[PDB]
């Protein structure tokens, strides 16, 4: 009996609705750009985005997005999930003003949000997951661990039904923001645009030197030159005959990595969500850009 998670539109809600809180979480990060020597905010939103998804087991449909078990004390103490109280902190005003939206859609809209306004793709966002109790916060331990091989990496995928393609444009995203020591024992950017979205970690990691060397927190990671930084796990993409045509593929058509990116990325924020028939059409949010705003 794997577990059912039907959505429900928030009672009255439609695009006008979501389309408001998009724009305060949009409006939020241009105000808050001072975060992280100026990164903003935008990264470590996508981070939880990925991280209240990432912990579904499809054998059993628990996990996910659907029911928003990151505010329990439980999953949000997760060691993988040191740093992401700084994302939460950032929603908190925002679920104020709207008491209404459920936790599960705030966590997923706010990674939708930053990317859309950090000029990545548009990702179609659709809204009903209902907050779970305490009692269905899912285990720590089913977020990846960063210091491990390909093979690693396509089997934990697979328990998400992530394929090698869908890998492949989903660890793009690491292009964004940076690893810090603190959080992750890892140090660094993986690159020189850390806070608009681009195919820029594939072309880093085609064409960069990198050197494995051990950090101040004993770890290994792979260095370049120009101060940026791979993970094991990143690293991997180029040793595995598989992922190195699809990261070669990336880093030569911008546009493809896109689209599979919003593909991938709102197939991950829907695993585990039954929708009926009857439930509306995804919605594809304007940016402020768009709404001159
Ligand atoms: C093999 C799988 C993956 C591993 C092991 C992994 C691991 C990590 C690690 C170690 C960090 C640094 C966190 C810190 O020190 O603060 C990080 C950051 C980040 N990861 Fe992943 N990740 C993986 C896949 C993904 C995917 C699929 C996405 C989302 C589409 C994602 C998005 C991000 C983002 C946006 C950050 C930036 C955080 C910030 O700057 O605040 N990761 N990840
Ligand atoms: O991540």
């Amino acid at each position: 009996t794997p577990l059912v998670h039907v959505a429900s539109v928030e009672k009255g809600r439609s695009y006008e609705d979501f389309q408001k809180v998009y724009n305060a979480i949009a409006l939020k990060l241009r105000e808050d750009d001072e975060y992280d020597n100026y990164i903003g905010y935008g990264p470590v939103l996508v981070r939880l985005a990925w991280h209240t998804s990432g912990t579904w087991d499809k054998h059993d449909n628990t996990g996910g997005s659907y029911g928003g078990t990151y505010r329990f004390k439980k999953e949000f103490n997760d060691p993988s999930n040191a740093g992401l109280q700084n994302g939460f902190k950032f929603l908190e005003p925002i679920h104020k003003e709207f008491p209404w939206i459920s936790s599960g859609d705030l966590f997923s809209l706010g990674g939708v949000t930053a990317v859309q306004e950090m000029q990545g793709p548009k990702i179609p966002w659709r809204c009903g997951r209902v907050d779970t109790p305490e009692d269905t916060t899912p285990d720590n331990g089913r977020l990846p661990d960063a210091d491990k091989d390909a093979d690693y990496v396509r089997t934990f995928f697979q328990r998400l039904n992530m394929n090698d393609r869908e890998v492949v444009a989903l660890m793009g995203a690491h292009a964004l923001g940076k690893t810090h020591l603190k959080n992750s024992g890892y140090e660094g950017p993986w690159g020189a645009a850390n806070n608009v979205f681009t195919n820029e970690f594939y072309l880093n990691l085609l064409n960069e030197d990198w050197k494995l060397e051990k950090n101040d927190a004993n770890n290994e990671q792979w260095d370049s030159k120009s101060g940026y930084m791979m993970l094991p796990t990143d690293y991997s993409l180029i040793q595995d005959p598989k992922y190195l045509s699809i990261v070669k593929e990336y880093a030569n058509d911008q546009d493809k990595f896109f689209k599979d990116f919003s593909k991938a990325f709102e197939k991950l924020l829907e695993d585990g969500i039954t929708f009926p028939k009857d439930a509306p059409s995804p919605f594809i949010f304007k940016t402020l850009e768009e709404q001159g705003l």
